[PDB]
């Protein structure tokens, strides 16, 4: 069930089992936290998750709770990591916002074995921004970067930056426990929702750059 949101243990970051869960290593982004909460576990092994923070950063600051997801597809041809972030509150003052936070990131791959970056799509309170083809600007190598910013009085949402960012340990839909994946399909995040469940390839739809 629902326990406190610094009490959710970091999901240490497997060694990848096969090539799906190394590519999404390969390319995990980096992200510059500009303002609100730094990233957070949103579940646990035994499908406990986070209760957030009623919206009211100091307690969502701990850089030591750094998480990312992620979940890998296909859609028309191209090969599809989405990486994600859960924040316990979007809250861009007090009184505005509400508990939990879901952002996500879809990194577009020609395909898994030529794995040349052709696009980046990002999550945004009218839908995605794309960057089509991917801005060099906004890679480091293959590694997007990435930011999490809120601009008054809008929720806090992702962008394509040229600023460096920071690298979170990764747990992967795929290498979950299934209790974590139920939790995750299940759990009212309330306004906030987890883009990376059953909803996964209708949100590839979204992202979709051309
Ligand atoms: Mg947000």
């Amino acid at each position: 069930a629902v326990i406190n949101h610094d009490a959710v243990p970091v999901w240490p970051q497997p060694e990848p089992a096969d090539a799906t869960q190394a590519l999404a290593v390969r390319f995990k982004p980096q992200l510059d936290v500009v303002n609100g909460c730094q990233p957070y576990p949103a579940v646990d092994p035994q499908g406990n998750t986070s209760g957030g923070l009623k919206p009211s950063a100091a307690a969502c600051r701990d850089m030591s709770k750094a998480q990312v997801y992620s979940r890998s597809g296909t859609y028309n041809g191209y090969y599809a990591i989405m990486y994600s972030w859960y924040m316990p509150k979007d809250s861009p003052s007090t009184g505005i916002g509400h508990r939990h936070d879901w952002e996500n990131v879809v990194v577009w791959l020609d395909n898994a074995a030529s794995a040349n970056i052709v696009a980046l799509s990002a999550s945004a309170h009218s839908g995605y921004k794309k960057s089509f083809p991917a801005d060099k600007s906004y890679l480091d190598g293959i590694t997007a970067k990435i930011s999490y910013k809120s601009t008054w009085p809008l929720d806090h949402e992702l962008g394509f930056t040229t600023s460096a960012g920071k690298q979170q340990p990764l747990i992967q839909w795929e290498q979950m426990t299934q209790a974590a994946r139920d939790a995750l399909e299940s759990t009212d995040f309330g306004n906030a929702n987890v883009p990376f469940k059953s909803n996964f390839q209708d949100k590839l739809v979204k992202a979709f750059f051309q």
